[PDB]
RNA sequence: UUUUUUUUUUUUUUUUUUUUUUUUUUUUUUUUUUUUUU
RNA sequence: UUUUUUUUUUUUUUUUUUUUUUUUUUUUUUUUUUUUUU
């Protein structure tokens, strides 16, 4: 049943609704403040800072970084006839600890948290991503559309781990392995206990993350070595390389700005009664009737600061440019031309240079995103019989494909990967840059409630360029 | 003697006939509608949908789906001068069990039930086979040609079970297995007693059904194993990989359309009298004066629709393709690029693009369909062991072996198996392979 | 080095005589109320209920047995003019863990726990052995002595598993058996997990406690075993009843009364300084200038409670009647025609018949207890095969074969094991065998 | 816990009264007619005719015996004025189904069948024992001591299982193998799974009664023939001779009158409250304020008649004599002078004859009934050590008991019978008729409610016999 | 030179027993009565 | 001469995918900034 689920999201959101109308009320923001990104977003790393448990436990044994009890940050906008003015109010953890435990009907709300931590990694991912620590680790550059979900750290839960790009797990296990390597740190104390139990956790996320059982064979026999090496980094990486065209069933979650969520609360559309979904139309029909404000530097222009935050929102900083010029309507500018700077203000930029305005969210169409693969990278081995049977009693040969008759028939050692690259290299050899996927499933118009007819798109626009970096 | 198994099943086709032409008056339906795969397809799955006493015993106590009382579907086709219309006509089961009750002398003929219910199988096993669930259980979709008899359930009897492919037992056994490994359902009540008792009748249909002592053997030691976890898993795997070429002698049923039986009847042809057989030349001659009209989509060409239904008739489709074009006398078109769909018409297809037409089904040949192996197994602790002599016999097996020695295809003409021609097929490699 | 591990267990003595001091100073105990072992047995019980913190966390969470939030039992004995009253004075945990805390040096002071719940384990041994368990998992009350350390839970540490008899861990792990047999308890969970753990625990601990290369590998094919049934069950039945003579190297641990301890520290012989040992002259020499008082029934004899309380301290109740009469230099009668019954008294039994008297033990000689196990052993794909080899080495076994060559008894006047003197019975067959 | 039991039969025995109450306010019956024993028991034969079910299902398809639709019986007695009258009255089951049905609170009260059907079995075996059947079967009529619970058919469950001796088990399987002897009724079929079925139940219920390891072990290995001939016949007859000495642990149910029951509850004595106990106190001391009345033939004596509703009531009838006198107070007389008949009356006897007169049912004392067998009849093998430990590190031999290592090491092939016929001849002249049971357990007062202190009997009075037959 | 882990109710009236356990149906029997008779 | 058993929610939009799944903590990092520098 789906009816459940739906109750349970728009409970969810609701409450989250709820904490932002209350923290309006007790921030004692104008109507105009309540609709800043900044503000949501100071309020949601404080927020990510009260529920990080592990380093709220890390921090209380390891008292630093001069007046840093409970509190951390809070650089509060706010508006003085038309200019504005940054104040550092610092505010600890407990209270908003009960005022959510308030805002749940008496629930902790984790898996609000888990939304909250993805929609931050989604927008990390919008605007800025790590080769530092892709070469740190010695990996090339050139993989960049894998680093989805990477600012996520472990203490989310399946609903994060679902989310998680490929390139993201390869780098959280190299680090585990380089650690490994650095010290004898696997021994048979807890400590090596629970690292191998991550390990495993980590690995069988991936190998549910991928659609093809030759990659899926790969990682079970990677996970045959107790003591991980050098050879299992080069293994991983062709595992990395290999994932660049057979990708990995990676879900895509749909979470809005704080704001979005409060402003819907507040006018009163409960959707306990008629039901939310989290890959469906809502998001698109709420940011439908959304307004967002937003601050923009003088020499930041805004148009492309709204194409920006609709790849924050939706998280299609990683798809290609065409289509969402096409649910846009309006043509997407690249990363290598976008003559604007990170969401996020520096500490130590002025107040007088800074500006207001608002922001663009309308789509002239909408889609479902599945965590579903291309319709195209299924090119592996072959795909008929191998035997036959007699129906008639003539005096015939039996056909019998002998020589995969042997291939069938091995020893299952578990223990192989450059037999399996050579699988990986044929697969990618017959792999084209022109097979179309997703057949059976088109762009839909916003009228469309229930999926009825859709339109088939067509582009023949030379090479634009469907790339966004470089 | 086999004169009374002659009597029985021409007694038995005698009233499936019988029931076709009240059905016939009963609808109120004309010549032409009457000689249509469509409406004899409907009216059998409500057959099925009626004798399905365990499902109507579920269904009693489980009201979903709406409007479902005792009635399900029935798209019944009908032509209006020309053009086709589709109505979804309910009918209850209960009624049609009396009229099967008066159709076959006060019997419940379910020898009739199982030879239909094989049919659709062989139909399904035709038109599409399920890769989706072999890969379900992780078995790699090379084994499609032994998904015969896949979609026949459990209610059928002793007739129905030969008939099921060795992988349709080994994807059924496997279910058993895995539900049995999610949860620990083997304790010493009733549903474990009787769970345990459905698994050692289904493993000696298994065993009667190979050939060879070294898999009946390890199919013997495989029941060793009260507990059933993941090794027997894979030792399964292997018999059934083993089996590919060790193949099972798994029955060929021949039956034919719900329709042909009908003219049949109506005309006069007793079975009874001159008797009938199933394997015989039988089902052969009937075709050889049958009409029959079926549905066509604008795209679809009824040049391969009638071959295909030829497929589903005499379950051929996991045969060679070359002996089944020497029967038929014409180039029998692999699925590869048949540019046709499935028989059956969904729910939400138009009807102003469909369009009525015959199907061929004469055949320059004919031949026995008996329930053996190929001449080339002749000619040739722990399941591991067992496994080695597996693989030595697949390393002494040779895609040369000519099988099935002392046994050639006959001419229409001859009714008595009197004298075979022997084919030769010298044309490269056209390709012996419906899939792929 | 050796010193060490003397000066170790002499601080820990130390700490321990020195708690039994303020003991006797908080309870207002006069000098002969001091050197009475019931005293010390309650307070030892004490003891074991205020470190039992897996029973604490689980009483803590179950209120029951009316009036038990801290307290329990404290049946403290009491002279007035020549007569004897209990009194139930009911101690709470806390006061009395500071106090070990003081006691020690700020220390736990757990390896003393163990050696006090080992020494009550040693009496109850001594006293009376449950052949009612050892039929409760159906193994025949042939076998009582294999029941050494029987009474100890599993919290103590690796000293207290050297010391429990092979008999003990075959009932442990039975029972374990049983429990997993009648529910499905070995599931991926956290309690199956752990439970497995402590199981690989008691087998090492039992492969290490065996001599003979067969046993261990029988042993480790146990293991091999992921689901525990009833096969294992007859295998380590057969495994114990091979351990019946191929015994297996367990520890003899020296533990002494709570008094004993308390006197002599109160006295100022400081064992830190000369020393002390657990298998050495020590704890003999210290019983030979050591006065104990007990309770003793109207009925009761003093002679046999002497003998049984030795039994208790030396822990040779399992061991030959003709060699501790040796030593005893008295002869000492086996449990069959002791008119005597249990050292602990009976919560109902009334005051006015009690009467209370010395015990004597001092013992002629004095004799080394090592771990090791009869030179007769060194003399000489299933758990059948092996069987086949426990039963060739019982054939080979004798009951003549005389063991421990190049050791013997020692006199009390020499502290270097210089030179002993060679025992010898011809006395016929007055019984080696405490029970029956 | 035992209050859950005490609180069940306490429900079920005043539900039980209740339709006592309810009887005699339908039958229109006086107040010395209702507490009549004929009455009750002819009510209660029509009780277990209409639960029957089993029969029923039988008699349905089976119109025999004349007029007997549904209808059995039912001699009902009633008074005049002094004089005494049959009537017989037909009552159908179905109503009187209905009527049980709301005695109960809508349950179907079984467990009260099986005790009410027990009783009408103690009752059986008090008067009279059928060596007919054990001569039938060929069993010499020496053991009509282990004819308890004989008349109880299969139908009852657990409760009336416990009850059955050891010889009605013995006569119950006799039947059995014979039946599978005379006809070859083994086979695969449904009937024959079902006998086994039933063969096996019956015996585990034989193994759980037993106490020494040797009858069970030998009762195991019975077991182990697949097709019962003759040589389970004097195998399990040889059981039966062991098990005379051998006695199982059966349990003694202290079931009362149809009236008693009704009496206690009309006067108000809710047992739900104070609770029941079917072992203990409690039917002794409702006996010791109960009426009743039964009728006598003009040459039968009240005296013996009393005694023998004792022995029925109490199921004393295969115990010592001397015993049940002490409980007593009173001399019981043995069953080869009683100047009495059987309790019920037969069809043709007249009723000018026939007196009614009150009977005594008072005890001087009250004992416990366990379940238990005798401290004296565990002489088998042998108690004691086998092994011996090193303590001392002394050059000593190491004892070892060798004809019995290799009497424990065997081979566990699970088939044989004379051989442990050894260790019951053994075990046999082991036994003594003087050794001395039940230990620690004595005979208690009536005033006493707590089994606080009893008092020890001692009988030195020669031979007045301990033997109820002959 | 070898070591403190916790998972839903037990035990000191005492020394080798005693203890939360259950409605299945297959071809003709039985209340003249208590150990024979068919 | 070889045979009608029933156990808690599935399937005809279509031909080889798509679907009721979850808060663990171990010795110093990061919002001056967007692909280097430590």
């Amino acid at each position: 049943n789906a009816t459940e689920i739906r109750a349970s999201v728009g409970k969810m959101i609701d409450g989250i609704g709820r904490f932002y109308i209350q923290m309006c009320t007790e921030l004692k923001l104008s109507d105009y403040e309540g609709r800043l990104i900044q503000n949501s977003l100071t309020i949601e790393r404080m927020v990510l800072s009260a529920f990080d448990e592990r380093r709220n436990k890390y921090l209380e044994e390891h008292p630093s970084a001069g007046k840093d009890p409970k509190k951390t940050g809070g650089p509060i906008y706010r508006r003085v006839d038309g200019k504005w003015r940054r104040e550092l109010i610092l505010y600890d953890k407990e209270e908003i600890r009960r005022i959510w435990r308030q805002a749940n009907n008496g629930d902790d709300a984790t898996a609000g948290l888990t939304h909250m931590m993805i929609w931050h990694s989604n927008l990390n991912d919008a605007t800025y991503q790590r080769t530092r620590a892709l070469v740190r680790t010695g990996m090339d550059p050139r993989m960049c559309s894998l680093m989805q979900g990477s600012t996520l750290p472990r203490r989310s839960g399946a609903a994060g781990a679902a989310v998680k790009g490929v390139g993201t797990m390869v780098m959280e296990l190299i680090r585990m392995i380089k650690r490994g390597i650095n010290d004898r740190n696997f021994w048979r104390g807890e400590n090596g206990r629970r690292t191998r139990i991550a390990y495993e956790r980590m690995c069988n996320i991936l190998k549910g993350k991928f659609q093809t059982a030759a990659q899926r064979t790969m990682v079970d026999q990677v996970r045959e070595s107790r003591n991980p090496g050098n050879a299992e980094f080069e293994d991983l990486i062709f595992l990395a390389r290999s994932a660049l065209i057979l990708r990995g069933s990676v879900a895509h979650k749909s979470c809005l700005p704080a704001c979005v969520y409060g402003s819907a609360v507040a006018s009163g559309y409960d959707f306990e009664r008629e039901g939310y979904s989290l890959v469906g139309i809502d998001p698109f029909r709420l940011l439908q009737n959304s307004q967002v404000y937003s601050l923009i530097r003088p020499n930041e222009n805004p148009a492309h600061k709204s194409q920006l935050v609709w790849m924050a929102c939706h998280s299609a900083a990683f798809e290609d440019l065409r289509v969402s010029s096409f649910i846009r309507g309006t043509k997407v500018v690249p990363r290598g031309k976008l003559s604007t700077r990170g969401v996020q203000i520096a500490s130590n930029e002025n107040m007088e240079t800074m500006e207001s305005s608002t922001l663009e969210l309308r789509s002239r169409y909408w889609a479902i995103r599945t965590r579903s693969g291309g319709n195209t990278n299924q090119q592996r081995a072959s795909s008929g019989q191998i035997s036959i049977q007699p129906t008639f009693s003539v005096q015939r040969n039996l056909p019998f494909d002998r020589p995969t008759i042997m291939a069938a028939f091995t020893g299952n050692t578990e223990g192989r990967t450059s037999d399996m690259r050579t699988e990986i290299i044929r697969l990618m050899e017959s792999a084209r840059p022109e097979d179309v996927s997703f057949q059976g499933r088109g762009v839909f118009e916003l009228s469309d409630e229930k999926a009825t007819s859709p339109i088939v798109p067509s582009f023949d626009m030379s090479n634009e360029g469907s790339y966004f970096f470089g």
